[PDB]
């Protein structure tokens, strides 16, 4: 694995021990060979579980998720996928790692795709080695891979709305269920229905994941209602998965706006990771996977791959060269390498709109490429009437930084800034000049 110009896909089945058994063996070998190594965790939750699996090995935890005192001698760094891509984009020296390990390397967030593109390009150049750890590499067609114990797979109608009858199997269960929903708002409705039926429910999404995930350990629960974020190495002591088999697809229309299309079918990889939450205990056969639709390759034309190209166009590689997407996922976008390359000041703006602005990549790019500076929020108000953002069926309103009440009507409409109450709250604070 560890020889330069090698990229290895460690594709053992979910629960095969890639993170807790294989990764420490790789890390020990890497330290023996004096390879400057980076380990990329998808989430802070996985970063913390990695510290336990790697404990005693000299690893620098580049995350506040781990409360350790680093010796200063470590040649192995551990950080989140997003932190890697963030540091590449910022005016900060990222070491030229000899070995690049990405855990949960199926993660389809733009920063994860960009990180794979950067790493795979360095390997192709002959500069580095890489290991991508995932049961479900890009283009996998197998939604039902092997497991530690037999799974009961059942195709069944799964509710996506509150229900009164017809789904007794949902509530008759006496164990613990992880339920994959296509959105936060959809999970809110299902969670309310279960809570009304006397169930204890925890809800997980990207913005709440670290905090809320700890509830799965610290309190008794009957259901976890989760978006696709729990595909990224989230482990539950569960005996059933209910999978809508649906997700939202961000789609750029006419190069002009982003909509959240669907819900529509998940990929085979997503379905295999959702299922893969259970069947993990070789002493507990007959965990259940109930699935409510088929799979499709909904990553094709999905905005995250175009957003990854905007990130990679703005990362220095060598002179004017630009990193390519990782070959197996490179056809998922119709993009021209370099088309999103920004001049110095516009690039800095782009980075800050993502890092401090917390705006989606596509929206950050529209603003920066228009020659708008980070603190200039006029664009949040001067869009067409059809870009009016609604709050409970009325136009959303903010007080501008000037103290004027205005309708939120962004010049560029990206549905992710108002996908749920928390998103819209964050975007209101942005339009108001509060960050
Ligand atoms: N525990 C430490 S001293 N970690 C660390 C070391 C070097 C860079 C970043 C780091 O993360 C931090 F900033 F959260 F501490």
């Amino acid at each position: 694995m560890l020889k330069k110009k090698q990229l290895t896909v460690l594709d053992l089945h979910p629960g095969a021990g890639k993170t807790r058994r294989v990764l420490p063996e790789i890390v020990r070998e890497a330290i023996k060979k004096r390879l400057r190594t980076v380990i990329l965790a998808p989430t802070r939750v996985v970063a913390a579980e990695m510290e336990e699996a790697l404990r005693g090995l000299p690893v620098r935890y580049m995350t506040t998720a781990v409360n350790v005192t680093h010796s200063g001698t470590e040649i192995v760094d551990l950080m989140c996928h997003a932190t890697f891509t963030s540091r590449l984009l910022q005016p900060i020296r990222v070491p030229n790692y000899n070995l690049n390990i990405m855990d949960e390397a199926h993660f389809t967030d733009p920063s994860s795709i960009a990180a794979r593109g950067y790493i795979s390009t360095r390997v192709e150049m002959g500069e580095a080695a890489a290991i991508f750890m995932t049961a479900t590499p890009p283009g996998t067609r197998d939604a039902f891979p092997d497991s530690n114990s037999p799974i009961m797979d059942t195709e069944v109608e799964v509710p996506e709305r509150a229900w009164s009858s017809g789904f007794d199997w949902v509530t008759d269960h006496s164990g613990k269920t992880v339920w994959f929903v296509p959105s936060v708002r959809n999970g809110n409705e299902i969670a309310a229905c279960l809570t009304k039926a006397g169930k204890r429910v925890i809800q997980l999404s990207r913005k709440t994941f670290e905090t809320e995930f700890q509830k799965t350990k610290n309190q008794e629960w009957d259901f976890v209602i989760t978006t696709d974020i729990s595909e990224m190495g989230a482990n539950f002591k569960a005996d059933r998965v209910i999978d809508s088999r649906r997700c939202l697809k961000p789609v750029i229309l006419d190069g002009e706006r982003v909509i959240l299309a669907g819900p529509m079918p998940v990929t085979h990889a997503s379905a295999a990771q959702r299922r893969g939450r259970i069947g993990r205990n070789p002493n507990k056969p007959g965990d259940e996977y109930m699935y409510g639709g088929g799979c499709a390759e909904t990553d094709e034309g999905h905005a995250h791959w175009l957003e990854a190209r905007m990130l990679l166009d703005n990362i220095y590689l060598q002179d004017g060269l630009i990193a390519s997407l990782y070959r197996p996922e490179a056809d998922k976008v119709a993009a021209i390498e370099g088309e999103f390359k920004l001049r110095t000041e516009q690039r800095k703006t782009f980075v800050e709109l993502m890092k401090r602005g917390d705006l989606p990549v596509w929206l950050a790019y529209q603003v920066a490429s228009a020659g708008i500076t980070y603190t200039d929020r006029r664009w949040c108000f001067d869009g067409t009437t059809n870009n009016t953002i609604m709050e409970d069926s009325v136009p959303a309103e903010v007080w501008t930084k000037y103290g004027e009440k205005r309708v939120l009507k962004p010049r560029w409409m990206d549905a992710r800034v108002c996908s749920d109450h928390a998103a819209l709250k964050s975007f209101k604070e942005f339009a108001a000049g509060k960050r």
